């Protein structure tokens, strides 16, 4: 209300940090949703032919098109935990799902040929492919959460649970680094770019993507993206969405700017260095304990910058301005060697204690045990991933396990639902 | 306007969650402030005279406990510069008015012992336990405000995230295992009495945002050495200590168990009855994993006798499971209990003391270069100087010196609290004020 508006600037500062206040807002939820229809195997087998007919002179195990439902109970999840989410994106090959609700505006189908930039790549067959792609749907917003058609909201979840202001996004790890294949990949490219150091693959949840950090890292690199957008098979040689894009975010870099570290040093909005101030940029660039022999020697660095080009202790020392330090050759190389390199983006590292990651390995028992462990114990992020055989006699009735505790979850039908 | 307004409308549920998003606002400063005025020296010099007395039938009073080294000044140009979103400030004075204060300020306030005691009768109090059980009873004070020890200070950018969130409550800033440590472990006696044994640490020494609610909670829950601190007019080996016991009540209250509660984040449906399907995930809640048949198989024996005593389920005889029959069957109840451990009534997050900056003024020149040196190199979000000055030493003034200068290192500019170099508060007591106006 007014009365609520107003009360943003009622503060010391006479100011409004709404924008500071308020978590980043709006949020989308994007899907991608595959199925095995009459047209679909059709033209899976089209390509299937061709793979390993060239190469001498699993993959595709129809655990990565099957649908067990998850999408449906996925919806009904965010409903149910994830209520200020503002619109739904699910992504297809243009199947649409039997049971949606496309009169509803809060949900929409966005084909391939709006999301691929070259639709030379449109019988895709590959999530890393379309998932490179997934951040040029028009009209998404600048943050939203990707959503793998597995994952589910399981207790409650908030943007804090994402996005802090303060620290940055989230960023969920897990062990240590074709999936393990792709990952050593991605881990040799980031060595190779950002430097070596230990890296952790991501948790299998929602991921908070922002669209801004992942095209300047799609554009960081044009060849490799264009590549993963380039194969129909899931390959050693693409690009992981989370990993790489969370290790860019963690890694990302940004040039030291002199002028800031002047304006952060020079506290009174001067533009001049008083001594407490020069204490306090010696301070910044030496290596304590700070000695006489150090201040005395920066100041003798500026004395020689001007000759060679308030009140103060020393006599001899110029007014010390923003261009004297920066036009000074050894106090910005000192400057720039003892500043370390700061990130452009912030994170914050947490833990798979709120994730709840579990293989379906085709066994009626084993499941059941998982999907009570789950039961038992609600996690925020719940993963179910299809490792079944889908021929053997247990599918099905590890499909009927997999509903039923679907529908003891989440058994209101959501808004996304045709009656 | 409206634009803004709806923004937070437009989402799958169409309601508003702007409460929970938004943070808690307003916020408001609370500083606890003492001058080594002669009047006040004149009743201090009553007290310990009483002290020695006492003593000989069978430093707490040292010039550290109350000098003024103009930390108040920077620490309200630290909320100026770093904490903008502060709306009004409280400085509990002992009825003192420091001298560079601009009362004409409407966002900064002296509130006097005479409003924050209970009852009147130790008015001199000279302890800062005392005044601190009770900052929460200022009036027009915020339910969320942060207390701000005159000597703690924003050193880098604070924002209530760092704080409190919505998602895990507030943040617990604790730095070691536990007169002060003799406080610490008298609270820790009665903490091991109330909520039973456990490993506690001290919080850190920096600016403790308090719940008014939690705090009268705490209160009446402790009322008898809350008033033992309250009386004492020296800082004293058993009082309540303030940040310790609020902080190990928010992370110790618990919450008694609510069957009907239970049974409503089982029952998913929301129909009343618990299905096949919610009875397997309530056996599961109550028994340990993994949940044989003969466990499920069990609870459905109890469930049907406990019927008989007074949605096609698999055994025919099994009645519809209703919210009424569990919260009355006496053993899936008592099972309940057992199986559901306590959970805490007040959500937190511990956090560590990487951006806490707390260092001992111990009268050495050479030292406190070098201390103040490291919180030049290395901004932390808060920093606390303690005062722990010999203030009989000759090194005493060189001290106050060298932490002025650092003071007016951090911040130079005058806050919009300070009168001008020029001009001076007239008077330096509330009550001559007053008289004054009237
Ligand atoms: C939560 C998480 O970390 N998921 C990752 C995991 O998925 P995972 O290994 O679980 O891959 P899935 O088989 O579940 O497929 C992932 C997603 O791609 C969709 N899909 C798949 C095939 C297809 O032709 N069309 C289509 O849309 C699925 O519907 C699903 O939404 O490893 C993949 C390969 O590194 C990544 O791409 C996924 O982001
Ligand atoms: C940040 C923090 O955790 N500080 C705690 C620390 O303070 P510490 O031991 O540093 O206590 P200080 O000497 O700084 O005094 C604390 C506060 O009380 C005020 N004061 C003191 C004496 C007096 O007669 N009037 C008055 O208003 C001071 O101005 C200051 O605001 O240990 C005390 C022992 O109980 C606690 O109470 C303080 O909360
Ligand atoms: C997913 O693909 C399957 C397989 O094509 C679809 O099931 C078909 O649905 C149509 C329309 O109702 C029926 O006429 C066919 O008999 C079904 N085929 C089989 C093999 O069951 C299904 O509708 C697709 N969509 C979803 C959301 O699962
Ligand atoms: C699309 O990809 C194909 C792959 O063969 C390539 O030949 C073609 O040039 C690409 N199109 C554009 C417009 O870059
Ligand atoms: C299925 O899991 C059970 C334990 O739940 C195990 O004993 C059994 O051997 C498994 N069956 C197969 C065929 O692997
Ligand atoms: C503290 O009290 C002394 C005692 O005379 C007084 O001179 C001084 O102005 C007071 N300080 C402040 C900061 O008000
Ligand atoms: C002040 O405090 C209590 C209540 O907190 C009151 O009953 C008591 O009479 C007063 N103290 C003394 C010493 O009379
Ligand atoms: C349990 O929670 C419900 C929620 O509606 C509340 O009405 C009820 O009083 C609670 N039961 C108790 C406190 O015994
Ligand atoms: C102050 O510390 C220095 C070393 O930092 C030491 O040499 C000196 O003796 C100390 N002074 C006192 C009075 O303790
Ligand atoms: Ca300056
Ligand atoms: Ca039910
Ligand atoms: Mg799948
Ligand atoms: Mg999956
Ligand atoms: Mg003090
Ligand atoms: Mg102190």
């Amino acid at each position: 209300y007014h009365v609520l508006f107003d009360s943003y600037r009622d503060n010391i500062a006479g100011k409004s940090f709404q924008n500071r206040l308020c978590l980043p807002m709006p949020i989308d939820v994007v899907y991608t949703w595959v199925n095995g229809t009459d047209l679909e195997l059709l033209k899976e087998l089209q390509q299937v032919r061709e793979q390993m007919e060239e190469e001498q002179k699993e993959d595709i195990s129809a655990s990565r098109f099957e649908d067990n439902e998850e999408l449906r109970y996925s919806l009904r999840s965010i409903e149910r935990h994830a209520p200020w989410v503002r619109n739904i994106f699910i992504v297809t090959n243009g199947q649409i799902p039997s049971w949606l609700n496309l009169d509803n505006p809060r949900v929409t189908i966005v084909t391939h040929q709006d999301v691929f930039r070259n639709l030379s790549h449109l019988p895709t067959f590959s999530s890393p492919a379309i998932e490179s792609h997934i951040h040029r749907i028009e009209g998404l917003s600048q943050k939203f959460i990707y959503l793998n058609d597995d994952v589910m909201f399981g207790k409650d979840v908030w943007p804090d649970d994402f996005y802090s202001h303060s620290k940055g996004q989230k960023v969920y790890l897990t062990w240590p680094v074709t999936f393990a294949d792709s990952l050593r990949y991605v881990n040799k490219i980031l060595n190779s770019k950002f430097g070596f150091t230990s890296r952790k693959v991501p948790a299998h949840m929602p991921h908070m993507i922002d669209r801004i950090v992942m095209q300047e890292l799609q554009d960081m690199f044009p060849e490799e993206f264009d590549k993963t957008s380039f194969h129909k098979v899931r390959h050693s040689e693409d690009m992981q969405f989370a990993f790489s894009y969370f290790y860019y975010l963690m890694s990302a870099v940004q040039p030291l700017n002199i002028s800031q570290v002047f304006d952060e040093v020079d506290t009174d909005q001067s533009g001049v260095l008083s001594d407490r101030e020069i204490r306090t940029l010696a301070t910044r660039i030496h290596e304590l304990p700070l000695s006489l022999q150090d201040l005395t020697g920066l100041e003798h660095m500026l004395i020689n910058c001007s000759k060679m080009l308030e009140s103060y202790y020393d006599p001899n020392l110029p007014p010390v301005t923003k261009s004297l330090v920066t036009n000074c050759k050894p106090v910005t190389d000192k400057i720039h060697k003892a500043y370390k390199d700061k990130n452009k983006y912030r994170f914050e590292i947490m833990g798979e204690e709120e994730i709840a990651f579990k293989m379906i390995r085709t066994n009626v028992s084993h499941v059941v045990g998982q999907l009570d462990d789950i039961r038992k114990n609600p996690r925020k992020f719940v993963c179910l991933n299809d490792n079944i055989d889908h021929n053997h006699k247990d599918a099905q009735t590890v499909k009927a396990v997999l509903r039923d505790f679907y529908e003891s979850m989440f058994p209101i039908p959501s808004q996304f639902e045709l009656p």
